[PDB]
């Protein structure tokens, strides 16, 4: 019994809107991907199927590229892995761009698979391609991806008959660039990339009324505000820790539109995001490219060493409300968590709390997770008043953003029961 419907918007293509009134935290839609895969940096670190980290993964012996937490996941992934296996084998030791592997899985799913539930409201066929808006160098990039695909698929796909009817590879890559979801794990690390075509109906806002959250590859779409019958549903395509200029560029480059929202009109919060010595935060911005690369490959010790040279720099420092400092602090926290340095993690974690309160207003899944992490760190150092405060806060946010259908909630519920014992 669906609470949402596709409709044609006035000036931003198709969209999704409420059929009934919606309360904050209400579950609107849930979906497995049409197709999905591990990100290049998380390959060999998380299970290809369920996208969880394990220190020891089993590999597919044919290709030795697909790896798995367990026999269960490896056997169940086989149907959707079969045909890419060969392609991946012959490609070695060089690995295709994530978008190519993803499209491969799309083409196999469409050709070999039953009709997907992910396409109930909107199919891959319907996805926006923005073809008449692409720049020539973006076009050039798509043509390279098309030829990369043909090379990668030379064995499994020789001609048009093995693609769907009237399938155009250029058009399909155009779809993939602006309809690919970055799948994040429970701790909000980017772990994979997928297509969820029904979810791709939702248009963008820098102040959205809905939210999406991932439980492995399974995506949950929830309302994070009150929403009236006939009102457009929106999610934020972007990281909240971006300036309007940074949002402008990515929404142009990747999604081919100009955002007309209040926040973009007023440069909302931009000034506060860029406080401190300009010179210092440009070096830190520079350095974050390297830091974020190390983090995507889970190289925690190096992430932390780089972060500590900024946070505890002998030279001039930034305020924690500065978004580049903030990012550096979050990376540091997470590095310390995974290296088992729980004291240092907590120092950093606590310092992110006020800026997150400001930058993730209402109910945002990323703040809820950050608060849980800080609450969790406190709990396991004996700070039971403070910990209980944050865990209840995390629950207040995540009951809206995650909901009882997400298993991280059950983990928090147990943490709440536990911390409740002391009092
Ligand atoms: O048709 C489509 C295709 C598509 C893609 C996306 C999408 O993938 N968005 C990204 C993933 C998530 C959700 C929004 C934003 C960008 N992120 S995030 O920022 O919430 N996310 C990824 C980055 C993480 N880390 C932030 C960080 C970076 C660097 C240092 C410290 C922290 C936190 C979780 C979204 Cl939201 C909608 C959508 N509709
Ligand atoms: C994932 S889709 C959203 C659904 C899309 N509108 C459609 O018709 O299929 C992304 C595309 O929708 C359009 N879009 C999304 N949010 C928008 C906004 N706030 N303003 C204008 N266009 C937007 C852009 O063309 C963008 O590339
Ligand atoms: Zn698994
Ligand atoms: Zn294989
Ligand atoms: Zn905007």
């Amino acid at each position: 019994p669906l609470k949402v419907e596709k409709f044609a918007t006035a000036n931003r293509g198709n969209g999704l809107r409420a059929v009934t009134p919606l309360r904050p935290g209400e579950l609107l839609f849930r979906s497995d991907p049409l197709a999905y895969t591990v990100c290049k940096g998380s390959r060999g670190v998380v299970c290809d199927r369920c996208l969880l980290g394990k220190e020891k993964l089993m590999r597919c012996s044919q290709c030795r590229v697909a790896k798995y937490c367990s026999a269960k996941c490896q056997k169940k992934a086989w149907p959707d892995h079969k045909r890419e296996c060969k392609c991946l084998k012959s490609c070695k030791p060089r690995y295709p761009p994530d978008s190519v592997r993803l499209l491969g899985r799309v083409v196999f799913k469409l050709m070999d698979g039953a009709p997907s539930e992910s396409e109930k409201l909107y199919s891959f066929y319907d996805l926006e391609s923005n073809i008449n808006k692409l720049t020539e160098d973006k076009k050039e990039g798509l043509r390279q991806l098309v030829m990369t695909f043909q090379h990668f698929m030379r064995e499994e796909i020789q001609d048009a008959s093995q693609l769907p009817p009237a399938f155009d590879l250029f058009e399909a890559f155009a779809k993939v660039i602006c309809n690919s979801f970055t799948i994040c794990n429970a701790e909000m690390q980017e772990v994979g990339v997928g297509l969820y075509p029904s979810i791709s109906l939702l248009n963008h806002s820098c102040d959205p009324n809905c939210s999406i959250v991932f439980n492995g590859p399974h995506l949950l779409l929830r309302a994070v505000r009150d929403i009236e019958v006939g009102e457009e549903l929106t999610i934020c395509y972007l990281d909240m820790l971006m300036t309007s200029e940074e949002r402008r560029k990515q929404l142009r480059d990747q999604y081919c539109f100009e955002c007309d929202c209040f926040r973009c009109q007023t440069q909302d919060k931009d000034a506060d995001m860029l406080t401190g010595d300009e010179q210092v935060w440009k070096e830190v911005q520079e350095s974050l490219k390297k830091i974020e690369e190390l983090k995507a490959h889970w190289k925690w010790e190096q992430v932390l060493a780089m972060c500590q040279a900024i946070i505890s720099s002998n030279s001039e420092r930034l305020p924690d409300i500065n978004i580049y400092q903030l990012k550096v602090l979050d990376c540091a926290m997470d590095a310390c968590i995974n290296l088992g340095l729980l004291e240092e993690a907590l120092f950093y974690g606590t310092r992110t709390m006020e800026p997150y309160r400001i930058f993730f207003p209402g109910s945002h899944p990323v703040r809820g997770v950050q608060v849980m992490k800080v609450g969790k760190l406190q709990l396991h150092q004996g700070m039971f008043p403070q910990a209980m405060k944050n865990l209840r806060l995390a629950f207040d946010i995540m009951r809206v953003t995650h909901g009882r259908e997400h298993s991280l909630i059950e983990d928090l519920i147990l943490l709440l029961e536990e911390c409740d014992a002391n009092i």
